[PDB]
């Protein structure tokens, strides 16, 4: 007597019955068989199907261009409102083509955790690239999380469970394998440290001028300056209000542009909470909103520094070896002598630590004077978490995909 | 890999559940039927659908309630509150939870009749068929049409094959019957028992038992200096009429039989039970007693000094009594002229005058000696062939053979 | 939470997921709501979907014509074998295409029964042209009917929900509507006596020569010669052997052959059984095999006259007052004095019956004293059965469904 | 035709049906389960969640024994048979088939803690809510965090919500506890009757029936001429070590109140019952008694010349007697410092002395009467604070609110 098919036809009795939303979700789950699987076919998505981005995106794009026989589909919540290069079809999160395409791939390529709704058969192979080296703490190494609706415990348990599918786990660098190994409760065999995808740019075009000056003109960007991008991470602290004013950045804007204007021009990369609530009047051509932009690795290579706090970007942009600074207004309500990161942040990363923006403004006035006063700082962060990058990982992704299917045209 | 037929009897029983049909207790017993259900010291009697506590199986009972107390019994009815058994056996009602549960945990299933299709008999269970009586009509895969409502011919047959395929065992009376039974219930010769009827034990066992004949004979506040005839016409589809209210008095004329018998004799009346509630016996109290509802019919044989009957089964186990039978056969031209549709010629060899007219039979009834010695050639012929077999020890066989089948499975 | 829908809506679940072929219908049956009825979509099956034929063709092209501007939808077995003229686009029997096309419609057209799974709601009209005036008793008047499977109360109690659907039905005659009213449980209000659509041509077209041109020289006839044709109905007797070899023709090729040769083709329209049997090496260009020619209206326009046994043809060709004659061998097998047939075939037919072929054989020789000894009889029977068809039948529906969509546009 | 809530049920039970579930008596009660199922004569009684026969309900209980012998009376327990009820009460077992009909056809409810959520309070039912004592320790609402396994703080305060949501009638000591009840149970002054608890009766009513003092004495083989102290130290999560085998010896040193107050005391030690099973009271006979497992602490109270404690409820119940308090709070300093995690002032409104060390307890418990008379100010004013409004009537108040509601339904 199956005791597990009995249960997952009363649910889906229960799901058609009452016109249930996730009557697709019960039907997948009884009729899932290891024998839907056809090996040539390839789902991706990114950042649980909000964009076409990050290395699933460039994984896609290296596969498309060698191996452009295969079936591809991407995942979406909304796909109407996502233009994707190539012959992928896209399909519609929680939609029946979404489950038959899950159902059908015999590789999953994700950034991000993929929903536990979601069978992943001994037949499958399922690809965690992740998405950055972790500064704060996550997974099993967080003491607690008083997170609505579930418990610490339970948040690990699901996490775990998670991880336990991933076939392969990209990884950037020593550091983080260390880490993952434990976070993620991992065996360091299924660990492939070749760097992110994502990242290929960031290596193989960054001189290549033809294409700095498309994504330049693409943002209408003065011909004139030099840019400044500024990343800072969400806050829970500093949301009051719907969200309808906010309280202008802390970073003080008419003083940048005051002390900044002539020579640079400054891009914002927030949270799209804080992105529609920004009133950039007064300071067109000097502050871009640029929050809703696809590829933020393409912003690095047109930027020639970076200002962030508490952000995995920082180690994405370290590839470059040029300076960051690091605005931390508010360092001392995160736990004063706080070990809550992995890394020792009082003190080896690539720049200044400013509390306050307005020596921040005059330390950004020259440049080149930062470049030397921390080449020794900027090459030792270059060493820790950027000296694995090629430029190849997508290809050896890629490479690794078409290799596994190939195995399974055969017994 | 998928359970199919599993999930469509969930989906049947879902819908009984939802739908609040009745019949959601056989398919929640459907769904769950396991193989390991099974013990293996209960047994399930059922007789006629039901009806009854009676027959074979009611004496199969008795005799293991004697022999072997200590197992489970369940007797199954349309109506337990209305039936009453002796003895340690539990009573469940058809089609209600405890009757599923009992056909599922038996390791014993016995009746006389056709057990539905809806139960489930498995690998792990022994059915035992007594079924109910010598042939006379040609039944089963040996007919050739039935035009039966909502049914076909081929279908009719299709069921009934579907059933006997899992008959473990069928009882026989006789070779004839196991000739017949072969055939007409596509039976394996390996699981015929020749060994006669439990039900007829008593026909063998306690025929000269005086004191067990006066009991019945009481039991029917018969008169005392009177000798029994016994009369059990088959049923008739030809003489039902304005609704069953009034019925036109018998052919046999009780009128006539009161004037010339009705010092010496009393007779037993064994309709159907449609007749007896609309017969009108006023006027003969003391001569004509109903017996349709008595529930033995072996022991009316018993006390009965003759049988009339026409194209019944029972003439062939009343003839253990090697006592004289008339056929009464009044409407024997209508039954196809020549007919072959018996098994047996009825034309010659039964044990008995036949009579077209109940006047000739009444005289004949008269001298009951001179009918004995007129045919006794012809009874101890039909006795021959057809009752030879009966040790009165039927009912002793199947339970030795239940108390065996059941032990070598306790051990084991 | 409704009842009826809860059993519908568990027998596709079961259909999906047992991956049941009948998931179309299942589905069907779910969203077959009145609304989904598009006043102007026609659909229009004949013989249950094998054919583009008979009275629906016709309908149909009549409509093509003069109402091009509808939807127009044929349902088929084989799509991909059939060819429609016009602007009607074809489904496939039991797709998906099917169900929407029958649940969109607000007109079905046919000239056999349409399934039972499908729902004709109250919305829609089903027009029923049947298929013939009949001779052989048919649904209520059938005493016994022995056919595997189903019992004879059963199969009339389908035939019966069937027929309750009809909304109009067609008749060729008053006998046929006095056989109608009784064998089909009709009433008369729903019966329009017209004559059949198919029969059109045979009114309008008997003189169009152009036209009898095409028809002959698609045959690829002989040009001085005369035209039977044969058409027996078919006998479970006569099938054995897998079908492989048959025996020759009771009416004997060779001596029609012998006999009428020089005068005479012979068109064999047989059950398609006998026609991949059939070897008729031997007689090229004198017995042709037309048993899968698609329009039967036509061959009888090109016959000179009509052999047959027991067929609802007779009745058909009879429109064109041409000689008929009635083969019928194995009359004495078929019930000796039998009534099961409604019209006294003893009697007034309107040609000779033989049993034998050789005497039919003499006859053929000279039709024009055939049509004379005849005349007489062929005239009653056109009188009592072929004197409804207008030629107008196809116009009467065709603007009947016109002006029955003309009202459902408000 | 069918109703949606009916059918999730109905395939709730399903499950359980096919499935072996124990839960199946449950399933079965929540669709049988009908308004008209209720006797208005019925009456069921669960303390402490079914783990005894005790506390306010059971007095409740034996008033209306007295006076209503008619009326059906249920008890409710995890084990049946290991408790001893007087009178004509029939016991049920949790969860069996009984309980549920006992529940469904019940006019009234008595309980002294929180009954189960899957039980159904129709409208045709009076929940009577004694609970178990004026509160010192945050509760309910009133709890900021509650890091307990299996839930969250915020869902862990809507089920108790909903379970308060269903006390008709919730009784009170105190108009503190009153105010603080009204906060924390979400309550309606309108639904909260202060008439002292029905446990506390004897403490009023019995305070000096000799003969009754003595059953009780002699029940528990304690010496004639020697005083008692109670002490009961609440449950710290804290001191246990090693499976619970072996325990460190209490921090009040047995060793030397034996020594100081042998000669004249005897000390009843009611504990825990994990450290009752694991404590040695060897070379203590006749001067400790292990008094853990007795059934009812009112007595124990009654006979009591005074008591140790130290964060516990009993405090309040034991101040009717005006008898002296010692509160020997070792653990002080771990206890938040300063700390308001209590609703009272602790450091200050106690009818006692805080203690630290047991050495001055002790030296103090030499000389009650010295005690008694430096410290009648403090008991006197916590005896009107806490314990003025107990009328020695609690349980013959709500029997009488009972049979009055069960008049009413009797027409
Ligand atoms: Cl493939
Ligand atoms: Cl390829
Ligand atoms: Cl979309
Ligand atoms: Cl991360
Ligand atoms: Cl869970
Ligand atoms: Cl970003
Ligand atoms: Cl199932
Ligand atoms: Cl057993
Ligand atoms: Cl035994
Ligand atoms: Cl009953
Ligand atoms: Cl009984
Ligand atoms: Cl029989
Ligand atoms: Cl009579
Ligand atoms: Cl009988
Ligand atoms: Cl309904
Ligand atoms: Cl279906
Ligand atoms: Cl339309
Ligand atoms: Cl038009
Ligand atoms: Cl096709
Ligand atoms: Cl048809
Ligand atoms: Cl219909
Ligand atoms: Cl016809
Ligand atoms: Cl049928
Ligand atoms: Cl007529
Ligand atoms: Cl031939
Ligand atoms: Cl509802
Ligand atoms: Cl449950
Ligand atoms: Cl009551
Ligand atoms: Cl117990
Ligand atoms: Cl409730
Ligand atoms: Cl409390
Ligand atoms: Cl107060």
């Amino acid at each position: 007597f199956k005791v597990n098919q009995f249960r997952k036809t009363l649910r889906h009795v229960k799901n058609i019955v009452l016109r249930r939303k996730n009557k697709e979700r019960s039907l997948y789950d009884l009729t899932d068989k290891e024998d839907n699987v056809k090996p040539k076919t390839i789902v991706f998505e990114s950042f649980g199907g909000k964009n076409y981005s990050d290395s699933p995106k460039y994984i896609y794009e290296y596969m498309q261009k060698y191996y452009p026989n295969y079936r591809y589909i991407w995942s979406f919540k909304n796909p109407d409102k996502n233009v994707v290069p190539g012959s992928a079809e896209k399909v519609k999160r929680n939609s029946a083509e979404y489950y038959q395409a899950y159902s059908e791939a015999s590789h999953w390529v994700s950034n991000a955790r993929t929903p536990l709704y979601l069978n992943k058969k001994e037949n499958q192979t399922y690809i965690q690239t992740w998405n950055g080296t972790p500064l704060k703490r996550l997974a099993n190494d967080m003491k607690v999380v008083r997170m609505p609706g579930t418990t610490t415990p339970k948040y690990k348990r699901n996490f775990n469970r998670e991880t336990s599918r991933w076939d392969y786990l990209i990884s950037p660098n020593r550091y983080s394998t260390e880490i993952f190994r434990s976070a993620f409760w991992m065996d360091e065999e299924r660990i492939l440290e070749i760097g992110y995808p994502r990242n290929d740019v960031l290596v193989n075009r960054a001189n290549d001028q033809e294409y700095l000056d498309e994504i330049r003109t693409h943002l209408n960007l003065p011909s004139d300056k030099k840019v400044i991008m500024y990343a800072p991470t969400w806050r829970d602290d500093e949301f009051v209000s719907k969200g309808k004013y906010l309280f202008e950045l802390k970073i003080d804007l008419d003083n940048l542009y005051k002390e900044l204007g002539d020579d640079y021009v400054i891009l914002l990369r927030m949270h799209y909470l804080i992105s529609n609530a920004l009133d950039l009047s007064g300071y067109e051509n000097f502050a871009i909103d640029v929050s809703n932009y696809n590829d933020v690795s393409e912003l690095f290579l047109i930027s020639d520094c970076l200002i962030t706090d508490y952000s995995s970007v920082m180690f994405d942009y370290g590839i470059l070896k040029r300076p960051q600074f690091f605005f931390a207004y508010d360092i001392d309500k995160y736990d004063k002598g706080l070990r809550g990161f992995y890394m020792n942040y009082m003190e080896d990363l690539p720049g200044p630590i400013y509390t306050e923006p307005y020596g921040l403004a005059k330390e950004l006035k020259n440049l080149d004077k930062v470049q030397q006063q921390y080449q020794e700082k900027i090459d030792a962060f270059y060493d820790r978490f950027c000296s694995v990058d090629n430029g190849k990982a997508s290809q050896y992704i890629g490479d690794l995909i078409h290799k596994d299917i190939k195995e399974q045209l055969e017994h």
